[PDB]
């Protein structure tokens, strides 16, 4: 019976992206081959089964640096990180495979399913 | 031109609320009279001009405890914290004044405007 604010969650996520853009309260660096990306672990955990499983473990919860698998494409990772913080997924014919494989590794199943639809549409 | 995931932001916020419920990566305690509430500073900053202005300042960014003004009603604060993490605002005839005054202090203008509409509707 509570009053629903239909743009509140989008507003929150937009503001979290602003904080990331300013490096405010970012608490991890994700290293992907020669590139580095800062983020909030809470957002990563909210959006990825890989990051959820890492940081939920009390053994790895306080890690400040995560080295991803060396074969992960940094562009694919960057597209997915941007998706996490914007709800918008930059899928293109030139990047679909990289994005889909990276989403599999990150355990982002709805994104993988959407990549499977993009392939079905060419 | 990117693909829009229309429930992504709501899903993120729901997962952040799950993390709060488990005290995972919470980084502040808000003390309101005799009560204490743990939260993520990033979500507080995203939702309140008071918390934004506090934690953006490099002098107070690493504070782990914030004592709110002693006159703030803890119930009003709890309703607003729940709103921050759910997009749902528990406004009732028995709590409207407390919620509205607390939202003013937290600098949550859209919520204050909604409290002004609730009053206009009785
Ligand atoms: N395994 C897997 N995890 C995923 C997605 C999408 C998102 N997450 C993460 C997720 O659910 N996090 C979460 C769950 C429960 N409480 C708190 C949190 Cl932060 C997916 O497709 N697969
Ligand atoms: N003063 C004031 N602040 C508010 C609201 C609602 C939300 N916020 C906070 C906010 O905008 N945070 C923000 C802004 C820019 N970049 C990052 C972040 Cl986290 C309000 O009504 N008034
Ligand atoms: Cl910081
Ligand atoms: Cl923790």
């Amino acid at each position: 019976s509570q009053i629903q604010f239909t743009r509140h969650a989008s507003d929150v996520l937009l503001n979290l992206n602003r904080l990331r853009s300013r490096d405010i309260l970012t608490d991890v660096v994700i290293v992907v081959s020669r590139e580095q990306f800062r983020a909030h672990k809470t957002v990563l955990m909210a959006c990825s089964g890989l990051f959820y499983s890492i940081f939920t473990d009390q053994l790895k919860r306080n890690l400040s640096v995560i080295n991803l698998d060396p074969e992960i494409n940094p562009e694919g990772f960057n597209i997915l990180l941007d998706f996490m913080y914007t709800s918008r997924l930059n899928l293109r014919e030139g990047n679909i495979m990289a994005v889909m494989a990276t989403a599999m590794y990150l355990q982002m199943e709805h994104v993988v399913d959407t990549c499977r639809k993009f392939i079905k549409a060419s």
